[PDB]
């Protein structure tokens, strides 16, 4: 059950790594 939460987390984790790149100027 908790792999639940952490399977979630890792969609939008990721989604930072990317973004978070066009966040920083």
């Amino acid at each position: 059950n908790w792999f639940d939460i952490t399977n979630w987390l890792w969609y939008i984790k990721l989604f930072i790594m990317i973004v978070g790149k066009k966040k920083k100027k």
